[PDB]
């Protein structure tokens, strides 16, 4: 019967870690911000949207940036296109000469060579003090969304700002709790704003990692600046109708490469290192304890024991209610991402 002992030891550890961390986070949550948004701060802001073959979306995405209340003499846009099959380079022609008051630069590259490459080339054509990366399929819900992000960037100790997303609450609690504590290691491509002096100290975006936003936010946090997601900077998540599981596995893959690379580098500030280590644990270690318990159980169930068999009937019964199946399937995505990571590089 020792397989039941190991099975629910692993299940106790796996489900206990995230709720000990959440409890710790909630503690941090009622502590007030040691930084303040400044509404009269007006830096020059460059919005960079990297695009490869999204001629449908680009029209209204530029429309969404255009309709922001942030003052246009301090706003410019760089649509960076990596040699696209579609007619996007001058889909941005179209729009760009139809909205002339909005300073825009379409820079196009020799070659398609990935997201970070496009961002780096766009970076040295950017003139703003704040660089905001955003995905072409992401739309900002309010006309003051960009201004809300920028107001959080005023304090000299804040190097990076991202949004909280809407369509779990557990996730958003982690985000703004870690942000209050010091920094959060996960940013969102819907709105990722960095101080350009810091980007060019880094310098530019590294090609090694998929989660460019969260890797750059994390490296700004290791350097001693704040990387934060304030609750009033809210984006809505862009979920594609088809290929959903593949997409979620792909973003998990970016997350596990990011955290695997980030824990490798040592000099983390005292407030940040528990944050870094806890979310690196949750992303690289805990997922594994789940399906190992499941296999321990199945083997035991097959070889006679019925308690385990019930343990797994209970597990299926807990799949009916939605917080359990959100959690389980994200652990599944994380395991898929780990194996896909190991075998993608060969």
């Amino acid at each position: 019967m020792l397989l039941e002992a190991i099975a629910i030891a692993l299940t106790a550890a796996h489900f206990g870690a995230p709720l000990l961390y959440y409890w710790r986070a909630k503690r941090w949550l009622k502590k007030p911000w040691d930084v303040a948004p400044d509404p009269t701060y007006r830096p020059r802001v460059t919005v960079i949207v990297p695009t490869y073959n999204e001629a449908p979306l680009i029209e209204e995405k530029l429309d969404n940036i255009y309709e922001q209340d942030y003052p246009r003499d301090k706003l410019e846009v760089v649509v960076v296109d990596s040699a696209s099959t579609d007619g996007t380079p001058s889909a941005v022609r179209r729009w760009a000469e139809t909205h002339p008051d909005l300073a825009l630069t379409l820079v196009e590259e020799t070659e398609r060579r990935g997201k970070a490459h496009a961002l780096n080339t766009a970076l040295r054509h950017a003139t703003g003090e704040i660089v905001v990366i955003t995905d072409a399929d992401a739309l900002w819900p309010a006309r003051d969304t960009l201004a809300n992000a920028v107001k959080w960037l005023a304090d000299p100790t804040v190097g990076a700002v991202s949004c909280v997303k809407r369509p779990r609450d557990f996730y958003n609690v982690l985000r703004v709790a870690e942000s209050k504590a010091w920094a959060t290691p996960i940013f969102h491509g819907e709105l990722a704003a960095f101080k350009r002096e810091l980007l060019e100290r880094l310098g530019g975006f590294p090609t090694d990692v998929g989660a460019d936003d969260s890797h750059t936010a994390t490296k700004i946090a290791m350097m001693g600046y704040r990387a934060i997601t304030p609750p009033d900077v809210v984006c809505v998540e862009a979920v594609p109708k088809r290929g959903y599981h593949a997409w979620r596995i792909r973003r998990a893959q970016h997350l596990v490469q990011h955290f695997a690379k980030a824990i490798r580098d040592g000099k983390a500030p005292p407030p940040f290192k528990p944050i870094l280590h806890a979310e690196a644990y949750l992303h690289l270690a805990n997922p594994w304890a789940l399906p190992t318990a499941a296999a321990a159980l199945a083997a035991a169930a097959a070889a006679g024991s019925l308690p385990a068999a019930a343990l797994l009937a209970t597990g299926a019964a807990l799949a009916l209610y939605k917080p359990y199946r959100t959690w389980t399937t994200m652990q599944a995505y994380l395991i898929a991402a780990a194996v896909k990571n190991l075998w993608d590089k060969e």
